[PDB]
């Protein structure tokens, strides 16, 4: 049993702004999530961050949620210690990330990916036993 992280794919052109969706899968399987803290890198002479927006399963994003994007690194925080209808108790999409790609001289594919590890805790204060962490990445075709 683990909770299954995946970084999703987009594909796009040169100035146009792609959504990266980052999932969780079996959630409950884990006895849910209560608090996570990971980082993907992305090359940032290729993607410019745009926006990183909590997704539809994490409840109360304002209070539980913090995401910041800093060159080719971003930061996902989750944290909800107390309030049991809070807690990320689905699977579905975590967080989204868009971003704006540059340009290309051919068509290139950049990888999204997990970086410097992270903690995953379920919704009795425990540490998630297994984690699969899958990265994505971004398709830039020259236009």
């Amino acid at each position: 049993a683990s909770l299954k992280v995946t970084v999703g794919t987009a594909n796009g052109k040169p100035g146009d702004t792609v959504t990266v969706p980052v999932t969780f899968a079996d959630v409950a399987k884990m006895k849910n999530v209560g608090t996570c803290n990971f980082y993907l890198g992305y090359d940032a002479s290729l993607l410019e961050v745009v926006s990183v927006d909590a997704g539809p399963i994490v409840k109360n994003a304002a209070v539980n949620f913090s995401s910041s994007a800093s060159n080719g690194t971003i930061s996902f925080l989750f944290l909800d210690n107390t309030i049991t209808d809070e807690l990320i108790t689905a699977d579905g999409v975590f967080a989204n990330i868009k971003f704006k790609l540059k340009s290309v001289t051919a068509k290139t594919t950049t990888p999204v990916t997990f970086k410097d590890g992270g903690a995953f805790g379920d919704g009795t204060m425990s540490k998630i036993a297994s984690v699969t962490k899958t990265n994505g990445s971004v398709t830039i075709d020259p236009g």
